[PDB]
């Protein structure tokens, strides 16, 4: 599923991401834009042989199982395929664990490089929330 910007903002807010570990909703929408372009089916191979899955490009190295990432963990206890669903519940539940891991949203290199310190509120502009 390719979410609308405001459509994704609403779904993330409903699932409790607005101000989760102090990160305003615009941060999460900005991260999703640059990670996936809001496409739940987005997959991208990393140089380390791990793969990133879904709207928030969650890594098979630590967070989900894809069965082809040697020496990897599955800390979200999910098949990586479950992070591609049109329902973002598994991605959001897993993102809450990632962002709580110690480095906050710096875990998303695209957030650090493209969203951090910017006017992230612009990403929820004109949305009925
Ligand atoms: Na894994």
């Amino acid at each position: 599923k390719v979410f609308g910007r405001c459509e994704l903002a609403a779904a993330m807010k409903r699932h409790g991401l607005d101000n989760y570990r102090g990160y305003s909703l615009g941060n999460w929408v900005c991260a999703a834009k640059f990670e996936s372009n809001f496409n739940t089916q987005a997959t991208n191979r990393n140089t380390d042989g791990s793969t990133d899955y879904g709207i928030l490009q969650i890594n098979s190295r630590w967070w989900c199982n894809d069965g082809r990432t040697p020496g990897s963990r599955n800390l979200c206890n999910i098949p990586c395929s479950a992070l591609l669903s049109s329902d973002i519940t598994a991605s959001v539940n897993c993102a809450k664990k990632i962002v709580s891991d110690g480095n906050g949203m710096n875990a998303w290199v695209a957030w650090r490089n493209r969203c951090k310190g910017t006017d992230v509120q612009a990403w929820i502009r004109g949305c009925r929330l």
